[PDB]
């Protein structure tokens, strides 16, 4: 009994008391911290990986798929079918494909291409080839994961090692490597470690499975945790699964005090010196290689074999982890024992045949017990998590050491339940392997893939490329010839409206005027005073007058009434009352002028529908309304569109300034046209501001092109079907809604708010500028995004938070290089008008949607320099509003009065 109470003591280092394996698993509990906290998680061993599973299989799964599984002790092949609905039982069919050491230490190449042709004959046996089946994807590697169906290598570890795989994608990989061959397709559609393989096959047929534990070739273990605890993903709704790596636990010196001369020694000798070093202990990769070392040690040291030793003992793995089993097994241990160690070379004694029984048995004894320690850690983070005073799992297992040792799987549960009794655990073990809960996962995979397809391919029409937008910007101009030529002009849609502004300040301008802005958000009365001179001054007031409901859309006469008592008001509120002031009056609306004074409306825009205004002089409208109230008497110099207005604003300083671009409740532009071009104004010396009114592009169905269902339905659902067809793609009023008739159509078709269609939802002008700029704000967490979007009213999850932001990112993009494609065009021709190879122009902007979106006047401004390389525009932002311009213009028309 010595010769084994002796062995005891020296391999007394590999004998862990339960006092250590305490301190073990107390440090690895913290290892599980570091790995999740988002602050450590960088210079944690246990990387606690995201794995992108939401729970284990409930039985809605089905379909048929194909699961593949390499990293294990054989490349597997499977192939699971079942539909419940058909009443069709889980069924499955597998097989193994013969990988050579040189594959597994090859170019990834090789590796992937091998991979590639395996799976080919495997469909080329079924001729399952033309069928669409998902590919499932078992790899037994640590990987970075965002998705999914992404799997980034970070590293080899066990019995691999291929060039040119580590940092990229093995999906990108495998794909390649098929690709290549072309002899088929596959739908690469998820890729989960065994652990996870495992812990969803046995959750199968337990629902009480959070655990999943490999101890085969290595060892690694993964669990649910909650996501309020997984810094690394955004989210705190429901839990998912962690691949916790745990192999790699000690890699940085954690477990230099339980690691000893021979684990060191194996290491030294190993694929990936210093990595998995707890692995290195306990997976069967290892232990019958570390058994060899010991026995090598004690040979040299006489207490084996008379001291004799042979040129096989000295031989790296001459001892298999399966002698170490055989060894060990209760009737025939010692027989086998003689006969292995006889192989040897050696020449082994009774004796023998019981100390290297006993060694093997120190070293699985340990094995076990130190798998112990780490998953009492998991377990003790379980209840911990629940709360209960009690845990009762189960734990999904698999592995050829632990299912072919005849001592292992026995020796371990026992420790477990001792280090943690608190809890009563389950050790269901798998039969199927992995595929199972492998392909439960691709189902759910394939099923979300599917949605998010449907989702891109709807998308997928907001996208226009380089080309596209060309052409936009190339029909932009061909519409802008039509409406300056006197013979296309009448059925021009794009009408080149003349605004009788033929030049930008000159700045003799001096006196004091009164504004009028209206047709933006707000409406407002203002006063400037400007004085010329070298000491150049401009000072303006202004108060904001709303317009209520009734008015808005009434009676031409009730809103002029209103106006005028506005200005009856602000007369009074500056003091000024009786003079009979000079006014410039900003109307944003589409007018046929006759001269700078006079203006009638060919159309209403926007939100304003008054009655018996069209067809009417404005100016005419608001003479009478001054009349019938007979308070005071103005003279009504200048009617002037916002874009002018704006232009002149921004020119006021920037001489440069040609240009005038509105981005707010419409879209709209204008620019310095060569009386020369504008035929609808007879003369052709000098220039004339040209009031676009671009909005109106693609009324003539010119852009039907680009038009979606949603621009449809917008259009057809607003105050003006069929017209501002291209405003109605870029300005702020209109956005939402096509935001809105998106998610209507999203969440009818069931991929948001769980496919009921809210009243919120069906309220019109729910998204306003405000919210869609908000919501596409960078660096905003989806905790905000979710926040703001139940603000509307809208009850919506992180996934839900995700689609709307994706949807409003979409649109607003369009829309900017819509706008851009335009602006392109108009350059272009000033451009040519002074023909020029390079133009220098700067563009005078306002507009709400302008200044809120953080992503809109980027996108503008970047889509325009592509589609004009031959112009460098420079957008100057309008802080004032119109008023300076408005007066600027409404000097001019007074020295031409008073002319
Ligand atoms: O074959 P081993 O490496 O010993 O054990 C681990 C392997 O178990 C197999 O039943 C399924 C594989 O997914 C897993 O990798
Ligand atoms: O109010 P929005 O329609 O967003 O922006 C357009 C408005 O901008 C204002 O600063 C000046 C108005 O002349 C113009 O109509
Ligand atoms: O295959 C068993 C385990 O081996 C470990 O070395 C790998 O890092 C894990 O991905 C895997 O779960
Ligand atoms: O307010 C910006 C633009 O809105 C368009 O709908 C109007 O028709 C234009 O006259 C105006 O410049
Ligand atoms: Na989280
Ligand atoms: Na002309």
């Amino acid at each position: 009994d010595d010769q084994v109470k002796k062995i005891d003591k020296y391999l007394y280092a590999m004998r862990l008391s339960d006092e250590t394996l305490i301190d073990i698993m107390t440090r690895f509990r913290k290892e599980m911290k570091n790995g999740l906290s988002r602050d450590f998680n960088p210079t944690a061993t246990v990387k606690m990986l995201p794995t992108f599973v939401r729970s284990i299989p409930d039985g809605s799964e089905k379909g048929d798929f194909i699961a593949l599984d390499l990293g294990g002790s054989s490349f597997r092949i499977l192939r699971v079918q079942v539909n419940h609905e058909k009443n069709q039982n889980v069924h499955m069919e597998s097989e193994v494909y013969d990988t050579p050491e040189n594959i597994v230490h090859g170019s990834g190449s090789q590796l992937f291409d091998h991979v590639a042709e395996c799976l080919g004959d495997f469909m080329e046996k079924r001729k399952i080839k033309d069928k669409k089946l998902p590919v499932g994807f078992t790899f037994s590697f640590p990987c970075q994961q965002s998705k999914i169906d992404e799997a980034i290598l970070i590293t080899w570890t066990k019995r691999f090692k291929a060039s040119g795989v580590e940092g990229a994608d093995v999906v990108k990989l495998l794909n390649k490597a098929i690709k290549k061959r072309g002899d088929y397709d596959a739908n690469i559609v998820a890729v989960v470690n065994d652990t996870v393989g495992t812990m969803m096959t046995c959750g199968y047929d337990d629902q009480h499975c959070e655990v999943g534990l490999i101890i085969g070739t290595g060892t690694n273990a993964c669990y649910m945790e909650e996501l309020r605890h997984i810094d690394l993903v955004e989210g705190d709704e429901g839990r998912m699964c962690i691949n916790t790596e745990w192999g790699a636990f000690g890699d940085d010196g954690s477990l230099e005090d339980i690691r000893t001369e021979f684990d060191r020694e194996i290491d030294r000798g190993s694929l990936n010196p210093g990595k998995q070093l707890f692995e290195k202990m306990v997976s069967g990769m290892y232990l019958g290689e570390l058994v060899r070392l010991i026995l090598v040690k004690m040979a040299k040291e006489g207490l084996l074999f008379e001291g004799r030793i042979t040129p096989e003992l000295l031989t790296r793995g001459k001892f298999n982890t399966s002698d170490v089993s055989a060894i060990e097994k209760n009737k025939e241990g010692l027989h086998n024992a003689k006969e292995i160690l006889t192989r040897l070379g050696v020449e082994p004694s009774d004796d023998d045949c019981v100390s290297v029984q006993h060694v093997c048995t120190i070293v699985s004894f340990r094995s076990a017990n130190l798998v112990a320690a780490t998953l009492g850690a998991i377990l003790n983070r379980l209840r911990d998590n629940k709360g209960t005073p009690r845990l009762r799992t189960t734990v999904g297992v698999d592995g050829s050491l632990y299912k072919t040792h005849p001592q292992y799987s026995r020796r371990f549960h026992k420790t477990l339940r001792r280090l943690v009794p608190d809890s009563d655990v389950r050790f269901l073990l798998s039969e199927s392997g992995s595929g199972k809960g492998a392909a439960m996962v691709t189902a759910v995979a394939y099923r979300l893939a599917e949605q998010h397809r449907q989702i891109e391919e709807t998308l997928a029409h907001f996208h226009l490329t380089k080309d596209m937008l060309l052409e936009v910007k190339k029909r932009m101009r061909a519409e802008m010839e039509l409406g300056l030529r006197k013979q296309t002009h009448n059925n021009a849609v794009v009408k080149m409206l003349p605004s009788f502004v033929r030049r930008t300040p000159d700045g003799t301008e001096n006196g004091d005027f009164l504004a009028l802005d209206l047709g933006g958000t707000n409406f407002r009365v203002l006063l400037v005073k400007i004085r010329s001179g070298k000491k150049r001054t401009v000072e303006m007031h202004n108060k904001i007058y709303a317009i209520p409901i009734e008015i808005m859309q009434g009676t031409g006469e009730e809103l002029f009434d209103h106006i005028v008592s506005c200005i009856s008001d602000f007369l009074d509120y500056m003091g000024i009352k009786g003079p009979r002031m000079p006014l410039g009056f900003t109307f944003s609306f589409p007018c046929q002028q006759t001269s700078l004074d006079a203006g009638i409306l060919i159309t209403w825009t926007k939100g304003f529908k008054a009655t018996d205004c069209v067809g009417h002089d404005v100016v005419t409208l608001l003479r009478d309304a001054i009349k019938r109230r007979e308070e005071f008497d103005l003279d009504v110099v200048a009617v002037v569109n916002d874009t002018v207005g704006t232009m002149m604003t921004c020119a006021y300083e920037e001489p440069t300034c040609e240009v005038g671009l509105i981005v707010g409740t419409g879209s709209n532009a204008c620019y310095m046209e060569e009386m020369k071009n504008v035929e609808m104004v007879e003369g052709d010396q000098g220039q004339m501001c040209i009031n676009m009114e671009w909005g109106a592009f693609g009324d003539n169905g010119c852009l039907d092109d680009i038009r979606t269902h949603y621009d449809r339905l917008v259009d057809e659902y607003s105050l003006n079907a069929g017209k501002q067809r291209y405003e109605k793609m870029i300005s702020g009023m209109y956005l939402g809604e096509i935001v809105r008739n998106i998610l209507i159509d999203f969440t009818k078709k069931g991929f948001l708010f769980r496919g009921q269609i809210s009243e919120t939802l069906k309220t019109r002008g729910i998204f306003e500028t405000k919210f869609l700029s908000q919501i596409e704000s960078d660096r905003l967490a989806l905790l905000q995004v979710r926040a703001i979007l139940q603000q509307l009213g809208l009850n919506s999850t992180c996934d839900d938070s995700i689609l709307v932001k994706t949807v409003c990112g979409v649109v607003s993009r369009r829309a900017a290089q819509l706008c851009g494609a335009g602006m392109a065009a108009v350059v272009d021709k000033i451009r040519e008008n002074r023909g020029l190879d390079r133009l220098n122009v700067t563009v005078g902007v306002d507009g709400t949607l302008y200044k809120l979106h953080p992503h809109f006047s980027r996108i503008m401004h970047q889509t325009v320099k592509e589609l004009s390389p031959k112009c460098n525009v420079s957008f100057l932002l309008s802080e004032d509003g119109s008023g300076k311009g408005a007066a600027l213009i409404t000097a001019v028309g007074v020295r031409l009065r008073t002319e």
